C-alpha cells in the first residue's frame, strides 16, 4: 500500500489529520507492507520524524540501489506507533532538471504547472520523485507483490499520469477530499447549490486558475482504476463536475480516544475550561464585572475562510444572541473565540500585559496567602481560634490596594490577542467593528479573535487545539462550502455540541444516520433552502436555545454528543477503504 | 536580602535574554544608574563609554564574566515592547514545562522509592515528555537580539540614552561582554515585569555607578552604601565630598571617589572604566568583604 | 603509610572521625601510596565503601597473591575524594584457626584475648589479617620502598609486637587517642587528677578486667618506635602509667568546611533552627504556651557516659537555671537536648503522635490557606478589596475547631523520644524524675532525651547531626574525663558556642592558644581545682549569663566563635603527624 501525499510532515488542516488518524488502523489490519509517502520542508517536519538514512530491511533494496543517484529519500516512523513507515521525499534537493520533467509531462499529458506557483510546481517535483521511488522499488523486488497505489489531493495527482504513462502494474486508487474548483467558485459571490449542471467547466477554470490543476485531475480521475471520495455530496459535484462517478463513498474517520470511564470527557473538559478561564481572567482584567460561572464558550475553529467556513453568518448571530441577551436581562455572558490563521508579526501589548497583571495578581494573592496561613498556623498551634482582624496588618492591606489601583483600566479588552499587519482589510475585524462588539461592559457577548493555530508551548493559551476545544461549550461551525468537516467531527468525539450545516458532509452524514438529530447536541442548521438572513436567524434561535439551559441540562447534551462518537470511528468507517482496496485488486490483477 | 533580590533580577535577566543564555550566570555582575532622566548632570554619558570600554576589555582578554548595566531613567513611554514582555512569558512558560515533568518525575521516584528499588534513570521519562522538552526548546530558539529597552518609547530618535548606546555598539550581542537594559520607568512592586521596588532592586544589584557632574548631594549613592551595595561616587557630589574627609583613604570601603574636576572627560572616562575593571576582576569573597565595608 | 585502624568502616564516635577527616589532606600531600585497613562488620559498611573485588594497579600484587588463600581482602574507596585506597578486612570469614593464632601469641609475647569479650578476639584477628597482609606485600613488592605503619587505639594494636616478632622493616608509629584504664578508672567513683603517680595498674587491672589489653597497650608503646598520644594531658597519664612519653604531642583536627561567604554558617543554624522547631513545635503539642522567640537549644552529644560525659552536672545545672528562671519572672525558655544512645525498641506512641498531629494542624491550615486564597484571588480579580468576614464561611470555622479539640492534651510531653526497655535503671531519666523535670507549663527548661544518634533519614527529627549542631545555641559538654573531645570541636568549628573543662583535650588547647577565652564562646569550666556542687555552680552561672544575652550578642558570640576555626583545622594540625613520620623514618632507616 502507498498512501502517497502531500501532508504528512507538514502540518495542514485537511489529509494531514485524515492519514494520521488512519494509519493505526490501516497497519495493524495489514502489517508491515504499508508505505506512505510524502515531502520535505524545512519547517521542523524532522522533529516529528525519526528518519532512518541507514538501510532498514522491508523495502532495503532502494536505499542501496537510488538514493545515492542524485536523489533523497528518508524512511521514518512519525513518533506514532501504528506502524508508519513513511517514505520521506526532499522538494529542494532534486530540482535542477524541472526543464526535462516538463518536457516529459509535455510528451506524456500535456499537463504540467506554470510558473506563477510554486505550491504546484513543488507538488508535481515530489510527483515525480514518488513515481521514480515506486518504479525504483518494483525492479528492486522483482515484481514480485501486487502493491496498490493510492493517491490523496491533486498534490499528489500527476502519480496517476506518470503511472499510467509508464504502464507499471499497480492497483491505482484516488481519493480527492475537496473538488478545489467547487471552492473557489464558492468564493467568488455566486450560488453553487441551486444548480450544478449549468456549469461550463473550462470557461471557469482560468480566470480564477485552476485550468491545468483542474486537467490533472479529471486525468487522474478518468484514468485511476478506483476514484472515491469524502461524503455522498461529494460524490455529487465529482460525476457532475469531473464527469467520473466515484466507485464507493469513504466517510472520513477519527481515532476515537477510548478511556476507561465514560465521563472523563467530562472533567477534560473541566480542566480545559478552567485553563480557558485564566486566560479570559487575564484578557479581561479591570472588566471582571460578568459572572464567570455564567460564560459559555463558543469558538469556529479551521483555516481562515469567510464566506466558505461561515464567520459572517456566525458573527451576525452573535451581535443578535447579543442584543437578545441585552434586552433580556439575562446574567449570562458568551465569549466566542475565533481561530483562524492570519498572518501577524507578533502579540499585541494588551493582551500579553493582561495575563502579566492576571498573574501579577496571584502572586500578591499567594504572598497574602501565605502570610494568612502562617498567623492561621499559629493560632492554631497556640489553641485560640482566630478572630480574623489580628492577622492582616497595614502593609499587606497596603500591596493589595496597590495591587488593585495597578490593574485599573479605563481601555477595552482588545478582539485580536495578535498584532495582525493588515486590519484596515481584515473581514473578521471589519465586521466586528462594524457590528459594534468591542467587548464592552455592557455587551453581553464578547469576542476574541486568535488568528493562529493553538499551541501547547504558546506564551498565552498554553493549550493544543483538543484540549481548548474540549474546554470549549459550543462549537458552531455554519460552513457553506466545505466537502466532510473535522472540526465538528471531533468535537462530537470529544463530547462537545455542534452547530453543523446541511451543506457540509459531517451534516449530511448524520443526518441520515440518527432519527430527529439536533436531540444529541447536532444542531443541523439549513443554508440550501434558506436565504442568509433566514439561516442567520434559525442560528441565532439556536444560540439562545443553547444559551437557556442549565448546566444539567449542558452536561446531558454532552453527553448524548459524546455517545455518537462510535459513528465516526475508523472501526465503522474503515470498510469502505477496504471495499476501495479490493475493488482495485479486482480490476487491475486478481 | 542582596541574594534574594539577585535572585529575583536573575529571574528577569532570564526572562529577557532568552535563547541567549550562552553565558554563565554566577560570572553576571549588575551594575545600574538611577535618578531623574539628566544625561549629562547625572553622568549617563561617561558611563556608557565606561560601558563600552570595559566590554572591549573582557572581550580581548578572554574573560567568563560579564556585566549587565541597568538605566533607571523615567523617559515617556507609552507601554511596554512585545519582546520584553513575550521573553518573560517564554522564561515562565519552561518554567512551567520543567514544573511539568519535575511532577512527573517526583511521582515516578516516589513509586520506585515506595517499592524499594534505586531509579535505574531511564524507565521513568517516556516519549511523550521528550517530545514536549523538545517543543518548549524549539518554541524558545530566537534569532533577533534581545532589546536594550524595555518599554516602547515613543521619541527614540531623539532619546540621548539609545542613540549613544547604538552609538558605542552595545546590542546586547553574543560576543558582547555587557548587556544595557535600559528601563525607563520608576520601578515599582506591583509592575508586570520585574515587581521589585527601588530599594530592593538596588539590594540585588554589585555596584552603583553614579559619575555624576552636576548635582548637589546625592541620595543614590547614600542608601546604596546604606543597604551594602559599593559605589562610585564623584568629588563634584555632595555625598562624595561628604565622605571624602571623613573617612581616610576611602575606595577601600567600597566608595569608588571619581575625580571630575580636576581631569578632562576623556580621562574621567578612563578612570571609570579602570574603577569598573578592577571591581570586576576581585572573586566573590572581595566582593562580600567590600560590601561589608560599604555597609 | 599505613593507618591500621579499628573504625574505617563502621560508625563509632572516636577514631571514624579522625580517620575520616585527616584523608583527604594526608592523601592530597602524600599521594596514592596511602593505604587504610580496617574490618569488616555486616552492619551497611558497604553500602557507604566502593568494594573493588576485581584486581586493581597501586599494589595489584596481594589481590593475586593471597587473596585466593583462605581470606578476604577488599579495596575501596569510601566514598570520599581524599583518595582513600582502603584495604578492608573481613572478620568472620577467617576465624576457623583461632587456636594457631593464640598459640603464635603465647610463643611470640604471651599475649591474647580470654574468651569472655568478643570485641578484643574481633580485634587481635584482625590484627593477625593485617599483619599477614602487610608482609605478603612487602614479599610481592621486593621490599623496594620503605613504607611506613600507623596504629590506633588497642583495637589494632596487636600489629606492633606481631610485626617486632617478625623484624619486618616497617617504620612503627603507635597514636592512642584514649587511655582505657583512665576510662574505666574514672567511672570507678575515684579521684583520678588529684594524683597520678599513686596508681597500682597491675593491682586495678583485672577487678575491672584490662589486664591483657594493659599488657599489649603498654607493649605497643615500648616496642613501637614512635609514641604520640591526642593532647599534652593525654601525654601526661601516658608517660605516668604507660611508662612511655610520646615523642610529640599530635592534636586532633578537622576538615572545616569553608564556604564563599563568612555568615553562610549562620544561614545553616536559622534553617536548622527552624527544623527544630518544627521538631519542638509537633513535641510540645497542646502546650505551646511559651515563645518560640525566646527558646534556646542546649545539649550534650556523645557516647552514653554518664560521669564521664558530664550528664549529671548538665542535669543540675539545668534544675537551678530553671530555678532562676521561674523565681526571675523571664520569658526565656531553654530546650535541652540529650543526644546519648541507650538501647531501645521503638519509639513511644506519644512522640509520633505529637508529630502527626502538628503535621495535621499544618494540613488543615493549609486546606484554610488555599480557600482564603482563591477566594482572595477572585475578590483582586475582581477589584475589590478584602472585608475579610465574607470569604471564610461555617465549615472552616467547624473543621478548625475541631482540629483545635483534637489537639487538646492533658498529658505533659515525655522527655524521651523513644520507648527505652529499662526506665528504672537509666541514670538519665532516673536524675531528670529525681530534679523534677518534666516539661510542665511552669517548668522554664524542658529535657527532650532522644537515645540514639541522629540521622537524615529518621521518622522524626530528619537532621543528621552536624545540622541539629548547626540549628543549636549552646553545647554543653562539661566531660569529666576524656582525652581530647571532638563535639566541642565541631560545635565551634560551626559556630556553635560551647562548654568545655580544663580537664579536656579541647579545653587545655584553647586554654593556651587563646588570651582571656570565654570572650570567644568558649565557656572553658573549671572542674579540677573545684568541687563538684562548685562546679554545678559554674556552669549555672555560665547558662545563666548565655540566657542574659539578646540576639545581637548571641550572633556576636556565634561569629567570634566561628573565628577559631583556623586553630583547630588539619593544615595547622596535621604538622605533627608530618614531624611523627619524619621521626619514624629517621628511626627506622634514613
Ligand atoms: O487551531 C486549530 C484549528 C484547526 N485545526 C485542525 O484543522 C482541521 C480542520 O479541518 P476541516 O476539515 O474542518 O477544514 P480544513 O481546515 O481542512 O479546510 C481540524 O482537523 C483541526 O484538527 C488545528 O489543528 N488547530
Ligand atoms: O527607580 C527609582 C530611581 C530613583 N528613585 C529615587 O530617586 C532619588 C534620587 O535622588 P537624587 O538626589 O540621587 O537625585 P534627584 O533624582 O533627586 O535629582 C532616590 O532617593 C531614589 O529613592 C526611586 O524612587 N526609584
Ligand atoms: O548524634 C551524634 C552524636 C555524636 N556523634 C559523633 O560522636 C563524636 C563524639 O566524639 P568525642 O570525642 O566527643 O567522644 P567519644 O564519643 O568519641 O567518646 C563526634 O565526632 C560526633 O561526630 C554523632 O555522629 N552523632
Ligand atoms: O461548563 P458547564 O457547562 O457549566 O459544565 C460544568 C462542568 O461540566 C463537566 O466538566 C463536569 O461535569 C464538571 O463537574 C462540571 O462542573
Ligand atoms: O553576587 P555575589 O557578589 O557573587 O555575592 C554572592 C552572595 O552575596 C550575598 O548575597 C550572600 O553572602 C550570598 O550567600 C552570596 O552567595
Ligand atoms: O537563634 P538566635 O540566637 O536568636 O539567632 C537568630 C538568627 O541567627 C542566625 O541564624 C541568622 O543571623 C538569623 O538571621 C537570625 O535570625
Ligand atoms: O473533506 C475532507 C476535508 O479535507 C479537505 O482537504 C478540506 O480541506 C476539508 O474542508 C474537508 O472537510
Ligand atoms: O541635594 C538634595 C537632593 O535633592 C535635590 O532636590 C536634587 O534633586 C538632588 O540632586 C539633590 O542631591
Ligand atoms: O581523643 C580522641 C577522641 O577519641 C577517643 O577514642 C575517645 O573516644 C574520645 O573521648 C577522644 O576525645
Amino acid at each position: 500500500l502507498f498512501e502517497v501525499a502531500w501532508e504528512v510532515a507538514n502540518k495542514v488542516g485537511g489529509i494531514y489529520t485524515v492519514l494520521q488518524t488512519k494509519a493505526k488502523v490501516t497497519g495493524d489490519e495489514w502489517g508491515d507492507n504499508y508505505f506512505l509517502v510524502g515531502p520535505y520542508t524545512e519547517q521542523g517536519v524532522r522533529t516529528q520524524v525519526e528518519l532512518l538514512e541507514a538501510p532498514t530491511p522491508a523495502l532495503k533494496r532502494t536505499l542501496d540501489s537510488m538514493n545515492s543517484k542524485g536523489c533523497k529519500v528518508y524512511f521514518g516512523r512519525w513518533l506514532i506507533e501504528g506502524g508508519p513507515l513513511v517514505v520521506l521525499l526532499d522538494v529542494g534537493a532534486s530540482a535542477w532538471a524541472l526543464e526535462r520533467w516538463k518536457g516529459e509531462l509535455w510528451d506524456t499529458c500535456n499537463i504540467g504547472v506554470p510558473w506563477y506557483d510554486r505550491e504546484a510546481n513543488d507538488a508535481v517535483l515530489f510527483g515525480f520523485l514518488t513515481t521514480w521511488f515506486l518504479g525504483e522499488f518494483l525492479a528492486q523486488s522483482e515484481e514480485k507483490p501486487h502493491v496498490v497505489a493510492h493517491f490523496h489531493e491533486w498534490l499528489a495527482g500527476v502519480g496517476l499520469c506518470l503511472c499510467r504513462a509508464r504502464r507499471l502494474p499497480v492497483a491505482t486508487i484516488f481519493t480527492t477530499h475537496a473538488t478545489l474548483l467547487g471552492r473557489y467558485l464558492c468564493a467568488g459571490a455566486v450560488d453553487f447549490y441551486n444548480n450544478l449542471e449549468n456549469f461550463n467547466v473550462d470557461k471557469e477554470a482560468g480566470e480564477r486558475q485552476i485550468y491545468h490543476r483542474y486537467c490533472m485531475e479529471r486525468a487522474a480521475a478518468h484514468c485511476a482504476h478506483v476514484f472515491t471520495t469524502v461524503s455522498q455530496i461529494t460524490a455529487i459535484e465529482a460525476q457532475h463536475l469531473l464527469k467520473r462517478k466515484p466507485d464507493i463513498v469513504t466517510p472520513n474517520g477519527l481515532n476515537v480516544k477510548k478511556f476507561s470511564a465514560m465521563h472523563e470527557f467530562q472533567n477534560l473538559h473541566a480542566q480545559s475550561k478552567a485553563r480557558i478561564q485564566e486566560f479570559v481572567r487575564g484578557h479581561f482584567y479591570g472588566h471582571l464585572d460578568f459572572n464567570l460561572d455564567k460564560t459559555l464558550y463558543f469558538f469556529i475553529a479551521g483555516r481562515y475562510e469567510f464566506s466558505n467556513k461561515g464567520a459572517d453568518v456566525f458573527l451576525e448571530a452573535l451581535a443578535r444572541l447579543n442584543y437578545l441577551l441585552r434586552v433580556n436581562g439575562s446574567e449570562q455572558t458568551v465569549v466566542a473565540f475565533f481561530i483562524m490563521p492570519a498572518r501577524t508579526n507578533n502579540f499585541n501589548v494588551e493582551t500579553l500585559k493582561g495575563q502579566a497583571v492576571r498573574k501579577q495578581l496571584w502572586d500578591t494573592a499567594n504572598t497574602v496567602k501565605e502570610k494568612f496561613g502562617r498567623k492561621l498556623y499559629e493560632s492554631l498551634l497556640v489553641g485560640s481560634l482566630p478572630d480574623m482582624n489580628k492577622m492582616l496588618d497595614k502593609e499587606d492591606f497596603t500591596m493589595m490596594k496597590r495591587a488593585i489601583f495597578a490593574t485599573q483600566r479605563q481601555s477595552f479588552p482588545p478582539v485580536c490577542t495578535h498584532n495582525m499587519l493588515d486590519d484596515s482589510s481584515d473581514p473578521i475585524l471589519t465586521t466586528i467593528r462594524r457590528i459594534g462588539l468591542f467587548n464592552s461592559s455592557a455587551d453581553r457577548v464578547k469576542v476574541i479573535f486568535h488568528p493562529e493555530f493553538l499551541s501547547s508551548t504558546s506564551p498565552l493559551l498554553p493549550v493544543d487545539y483538543e484540549e481548548f476545544v474540549r474546554g470549549c461549550h459550543l462549537g458552531v461551525f455554519p460552513s457553506y462550502y466545505e466537502p466532510w468537516g473535522y472540526t465538528p467531527a471531533e468535537c462530537t468525539v470529544m463530547g462537545i455540541p455542534s452547530i453543523s450545516t446541511n451543506l457540509s458532509g459531517f451534516g449530511c452524514f448524520m443526518e441520515e444516520h440518527i432519527a430527529d438529530p439536533s436531540a444529541y447536541g447536532i444542531y443541523i442548521l439549513d443554508r440550501r433552502f434558506r436565504s442568509l438572513d433566514d439561516s442567520c436567524s434559525q442560528l441565532t434561535s439556536f444560540l439562545y436555545s443553547f444559551c437557556q439551559q442549565s448546566r444539567r441540562q449542558r452536561i446531558i447534551q454532552r453527553n448524548r454528543t459524546e455517545r455518537l462518537s462510535d459513528l465516526l470511528d475508523w472501526k465503522y468507517l474503515g470498510r469502505y477503504y477496504m471495499s476501495a482496496r479490493h475493488m482495485a485488486l479486482s480490476k487491475a490483477f486478481p
